[PDB]
């Protein structure tokens, strides 16, 4: 499982539970091209957006959507989403956590990189 | 001054320094159409990108170049750059400060909208 | 103004006002010396804490009352307080701001140390 | 296990590994008690502090032992620890998470409360 997201909410101390993730890989053309997309589980974990094989080299978006949580839960954020942008497995493959951590006008994002 | 961008660096403790920041609005065929630009200060603030008669409601990204900032400190970054997207929304107080705080592998941002 | 603290709140994109603020100085004996306080103003800050002849080099600690702010807005929260500890080292820069970023299961802080 | 402590690094995008935390619990005398110390893993996590028996009703502080963990990189950093401070089980039993996103001049902290 290279790519994952793990997100946490800073108001209920919980898991960010249904959060949907999209990511998205730029294009030979410049363009977002849409890659994988899913929606975190009850632990606040996205697993199986995608495989070893499909995961190649490139910059990659991921679009944690965090006004859609937000108004899920009747609360009016700020953001519209939060955008984590990297380039991934220039140095060859590699095992991307993006976590973060939500508030209605806030978020923090971290990522942990491994080498399997 | 209806938006204020303010940068700080994890790593000194410290505002971060010559931060080149980008702001675009969603224009109506959804592009970003640019709308203003600036490196920020000595105090890692960035000051008269807008007035209140050009900063209409919508939908505004605020790109931070984050990557540039540490490569000229000599440090190797996870991110290409930090974008914080957010509709303004006359209604919501109208000062909105867009602050970021900047790790190699990390950042935060909120969001400081008075008066 | 060698110390000056500088709170925000993530639910309400906004200063966080009228929070109280103490500062102590580790003794010799390692207990904890008063040696500051105040409440944060209209804009989330707390000036006047210090003169440069007062804060010497030594261990302070900055402790947040977050909790009495978060159920002054009717909101149950986590922590019993925020607190804040570090070195004042002649050394490097000589003005300290800490910057604490409030959310009621969760707290960021920050140094800023200029000049 | 009742209580966990997880820790991130921010500068190296990994997690904070031999990072030490000692808890305490304030007695009847309101005086800090010792409690229960050990260190994060390789995963940066640390488990098996207490038992669900001896974890019962008080306020409990978890001190993170930053400015060790920095120091033993060979980095100079800002803060003592961070410590966090709580209420615990006050409405029954919980299972609590401390999470710590760590970099040299700052820290971020959250609770994850669970029932289980
Ligand atoms: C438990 C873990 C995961 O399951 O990957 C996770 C998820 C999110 C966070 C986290 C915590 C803080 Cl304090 C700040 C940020 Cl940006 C993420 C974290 F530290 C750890
Ligand atoms: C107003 C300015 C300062 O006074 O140094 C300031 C104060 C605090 C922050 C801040 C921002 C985030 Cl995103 C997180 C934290 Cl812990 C502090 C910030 F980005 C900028």
């Amino acid at each position: 499982c290279p790519l994952m997201v793990k997100v946490l909410d800073a108001v209920r101390g919980s898991p960010a539970i249904n959060v949907a993730v999209h990511v998205f890989r730029k294009a030979a053309d410049d363009t977002w091209e849409p890659f994988a997309s899913g929606k975190t589980s009850e632990s606040g974990e996205l697993h199986g957006l995608t495989t070893e094989e499909e995961f190649v080299e490139g910059i990659y978006k991921v679009e944690i959507d965090t006004k859609s949580y937000w108004k899920a839960l009747g609360i009016s954020p700020f953001h519209e989403h939060a955008e984590v942008v990297f380039t991934a497995n220039d140095s060859g493959p590699r095992r991307y956590t993006i976590a973060a951590l939500l508030s209605p006008y806030s978020y923090s994002t971290t990522a942990v990189v491994t080498n399997p």
